[PDB]
């Protein structure tokens, strides 16, 4: 049986606003219903990877998974094994996988973040599954964003604390966040973000959807305004929206959008908005692509519609050679040349570097650089030809041509990072100087510009 190169991955979110589900769920995991909706002819074949990302939802982890189990079997005659299932207060992800998949997966890691501080602490926050599937890292986060209209700011400190704290993936990335750990990484959830028009113009809005016109509304999502500004979610994709706002409906019905304000809201208006969303961030040049974003418009319990996105994701082999893993490849390095960082820091310390990759034994710390001042007032870290040869394991381009090299700027004052990239060794040629360019970021913030050139040889 021949190892994949590709999987597909079906991503959920569904706020429950505390409600058993109704009978069938089917739709929700055949990607039917408004928006890029998924071919007919595809509904028995098996995602390889399902995870399902759950908000206010009011079920016990058995009770959702036997529904969750029963209802893939029903789909697609496959029973399921369990991957992982984590819950925070009524937050939760379940990630479920093909059986013939149990020996591919390993390394596998769970983790949560509260967010906010006593009066605003103890119900949003965030959960999340980390594991390798062969040679490819994945990570998924699943957060509750704090909700109302006038709190995207909240929301947007409520994303960074998440990505800051959640312990996922190889904590010997030890400079990395979770924004840099995977191959692969999925964010998706009631995010909570709003439609910001005017409370008048509710009944302006219903009749935009009514009429399935959405751009005067996404020109308005606040997630799309932060986004463009860069204020969250730096360095994400998130497919185009061509279904209806999720949120706030009336249960039992999709035809009405509940949006005034009443006691049981706060007395805050909920015009209809795209609260439920999914996003992700691969590494540079793997194969990422969406095959489907949109809402189910049968599933009506919650005030709140499912929505789905699923994925072609690249993933690589295992690989073993007569040489790594447990030795180098002599046949195989990695040179940086004419390598500067341009950093947006107003401190004076001395920078090196460290290089990460798992086709490295270990993680290898560069000399420091030298400082110059930029023309518009920046400090420029100038590496030179002084970087470290990097040694990988395997020489083998059909192997080292599919890594990635994560870096690195650490204070040589503090040795915290003010800056983490990441460069794809998918070069256009080898043994040939070529450019290279990572943005810097740290906390999740743009910090900075590393560039230069690289000349890799592998075995050919
Ligand atoms: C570096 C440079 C360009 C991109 C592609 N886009 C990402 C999304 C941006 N965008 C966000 C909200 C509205 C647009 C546009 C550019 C990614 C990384």
């Amino acid at each position: 049986q021949p190892e994949p190169d590709m999987i597909t991955i079906f991503i959920g979110t569904w706020n429950m606003g505390n409600a058993p589900p109704p009978k069938k769920i089917t739709s929700w995991f055949l990607s039917k219903g408004q928006g890029k909706t998924r071919d007919d002819s595809a509904d028995y074949i098996p995602h390889d990877i399902y995870v399902i990302g759950t908000q206010e939802d009011p079920l016990s982890e058995k009770e959702w998974l036997e529904i969750l189990k029963h209802s893939l079997q029903e789909i697609t005659s496959v029973t399921f094994k369990t991957v992982a299932i984590h819950t925070l207060w009524n937050i939760r992800i379940v990630v479920l996988a093909k059986p013939e998949h149990e020996n591919r997966i390993s390394h596998i890691c769970t983790d949560n973040v509260k967010t906010g501080i006593a009066n605003t602490l103890g119900n949003k926050g965030a959960v999340g599954v980390s594991f390798m599937f062969n040679g490819t890292s994945l990570g998924f986060v699943n957060s509750h964003l704090t909700s109302g209209s006038e709190k995207k700011l909240r929301r947007n400190q409520n994303y960074m604390n998440i990505l800051r704290f959640l312990a996922l993936g190889d904590k010997k990335l030890s400079p990395f966040n979770i924004t840099h750990r995977f191959t692969h990484l999925f964010w998706f959830g009631d995010l909570n973000y709003r439609v910001d028009l005017p409370t008048w113009e509710a009944e302006t809005i219903i009749q935009k959807i009514k009429q399935q016109q959405y751009a005067d509304l996404l020109s308005h999502d606040q997630l799309l305004t932060e986004r463009r500004e860069q204020k969250v979610f730096l360095h994400f994709e998130e497919e185009e929206i061509t279904f209806a706002p999720t949120y706030r409906f009336e249960r039992l019905t999709r035809d009405k959008y509940a949006y005034t304000k009443q006691k049981a809201t706060g007395m805050k208006y909920n015009l209809p908005s795209w609260c439920d969303r999914v996003l992700w961030k691969s590494y540079p040049l793997v194969h990422v692509v969406c095959q489907s974003y949109g809402s189910t418009s049968d599933i009506m319990t919650s005030d709140h519609s499912p929505v789905f996105a699923t994925f072609e994701a690249g993933v690589t082999s295992q690989f073993v050679s007569k040489n790594g893993p447990g030795t180098v490849d002599s046949q195989g390095q990695i040179e940086f040349l004419r390598c500067y960082a341009t950093l947006k820091t107003k401190s004076q310390t001395k920078f090196y570097l460290e290089f990460h990759s798992s086709c490295l034994e270990s993680f290898v710390k560069s000399q420091e650089g030298e400082n110059e001042e930029g023309s518009e007032g920046e400090l420029v870290v100038k590496f030179g030809e002084t970087l470290p040869k990097l040694k990988p394991i395997i020489s083998d381009p059909e192997y080292l041509l599919d890594q990635h090299i994560l870096i690195s700027i650490k204070s040589s004052d503090s040795d915290e990072s003010y800056g983490e990239g990441c460069i794809a060794l998918r070069l256009e040629a080898t043994e040939t100087q070529l450019p290279i360019y990572t943005p810097l970021t740290h906390h999740g913030e743009l910090t900075g510009h590393f560039q230069g050139e690289i000349k890799l040889q592998t075995s050919q």
